[PDB]
DNA sequence: TAGGGTTAGGG
């Protein structure tokens, strides 16, 4: 059995009217639900506008994500891979982005090294292996842009990534200003 | 639109 964290989707933008039951009614169309909850304010019981659904397998999660866009109780909602409580504290953890930062890549890394690891996650649009503009020296990191934000979301929730023979660190790309704001 | 009484003892 796969870990609960990887079987779970965050569902944002729920209608006020959505309950555990109507959410379940919709998302069971793509597999067995082991968990399904709408988050509510404890005192007022009013919906917080989001919840979670958990499938019995990650394959069912993939099937649900392939069926976007999802309309639940008359509202288009925003399903996202569930980011752990720990990781949710990091700058940019919940951004909707198509680009990843790939850190700690060998100096002799070439585009094909990145394709041979990342193409299995989604359609690649742009690969940029970064060099210093003045010196031409390799800087040890790259950016990869995909055609679907879910490709990025599914990558960054995994721990290890092997490029050009060795582990690298993969994070959602923060803009120049976001990087400054995160410092 | 980021979590449900779900996060650092006591030796």
């Amino acid at each position: 059995k796969e870990p609960e964290q990887l079987r779970k989707l965050f569902i944002g933008g729920l209608s006020f009217e959505t309950t555990d039951e109507s959410l379940r009614s919709h998302f069971e169309q793509w597999g067995t639900l082991t968990d399904c909850v709408v988050m509510r304010d404890p005192n007022t019981k009013r919906s917080r506008g989001f919840g979670f659904v958990t499938y019995a397998t990650v394959e069912e999660v993939d099937a649900a994500m392939n069926a976007r866009p999802h309309k639940v109780d008359g509202r288009v909602v925003e399903p996202k891979r569930a980011v752990s409580r720990e990781d949710s504290q990091r700058p940019g953890a919940h951004l909707t982005v198509k680009k990843i930062f790939v850190g700690g890549i060998k100096e002799d890394t070439e585009e094909h090294h990145l394709r041979d690891y990342f193409e299995q996650y989604g359609k690649i649009e742009v690969i940029e292996i970064m060099t210093d503009r003045g010196s031409g020296k390799k800087r040890g990191f790259a950016f990869v842009t995909f055609d679907d934000h879910d490709s990025v979301d599914k990558i960054v929730i995994q721990k290890y990534h092997t490029v050009n023979g060795h582990n690298c660190e993969v994070r959602k790309a923060l803009s120049k200003q976001e990087m400054a704001s995160a410092s």
